Order: C-alpha cells, then sequence, then structure tokens
C-alpha cells in the first residue's frame, strides 16, 4: 500500500527454504571476520559473513542477523546477514514471543 522513490521497504518473505532457517543475534567487538551468534528455532552457532559484508558490517556489540545451518554435531555452523532492526529478523522474533505466548 506504498510506492513513492526513498521508501523503507520491509524485504521480508525470502524465497529458498527446503528446511528453514534459524534466526539468531551476533556479538563480537574483536572483529576476526567470524562472530558468534546465538538464536531460537533451537540453534547455536558461529556466523561468517562475505569479504563485502565483512568490511561492511563492522558489528560493534548487540546486532540481529539470519543464519544458515551448517551440518549438526554439537554445534552449528552458519551463514549470517547482519542488520541493525529492519523488518527481516523483526518479523522472526515476533513469531518468537507468539510461539511463548500471547
Amino acid at each position: 500500500m506504498a510506492e513513492q522513490q526513498q521508501e523503507q521497504q520491509i524485504r521480508v518473505r525470502i524465497p529458498r527454504k527446503e528446511e528453514n532457517e534459524i534466526l539468531g543475534i551476533i556479538e563480537q567487538m574483536l572483529g576476526a571476520s567470524r562472530v558468534r551468534v546465538r538464536c531460537l528455532d533451537g540453534k547455536t552457532r558461529l556466523g561468517r559473513i562475505p569479504g563485502r559484508l565483512k568490511n561492511r558490517i563492522w558489528v560493534r556489540e548487540g546486532d540481529v542477523v539470519i543464519v544458515k545451518p551448517w551440518e549438526v554435531q554439537g554445534d552449528q555452523k552458519c551463514d549470517i546477514i547482519w542488520r541493525y532492526t529492519k523488518t527481516q529478523v523483526e518479523w522472526l522474533k515476533r513469531k518468537g514471543y507468539l510461539d511463548e505466548l500471547l
């Protein structure tokens, strides 16, 4: 219900989802091309970013990210996307509260 120049889109509803994805928040101040994420949808993984995002994320401490699952074992690897409050992570987070209560 909005089509004008300079508009913030939700960017939600992402395609490609054979086994669904997990949602976690990233943390890391050192900055060694890798970060640590904790996620809902039952997952705990180390998140990695591409060279372009690596020099464009500059995460300080307390950011939200979407993660991909890597193998299983007693710890999973994940491919993460960094963003500070937008709509995609807000959607999955709202779903977490819905499942818990409400």
